[PDB]
């Protein structure tokens, strides 16, 4: 979980990055509509998904 909160802290930031209308458009719309962040370090994990 400590290394799972590392990647969630990665993940969303990673994927929003990759600015492309093939993937980004879609992909962010497909996470947001089913986006979710497990707790890890408290609410840090709580301020990932409040983004």
């Amino acid at each position: 979980e400590q290394r799972f909160n590392n990647f969630l802290k990665a993940l969303q930031e990673k994927v929003e990055i990759k600015q492309l209308n093939h993937f980004w458009e879609i992909v962010v719309q497909d996470g947001i509509t089913l986006i979710t962040k497990e707790e890890a370090s408290g609410s840090s994990v709580t301020a990932e998904e409040a983004k």
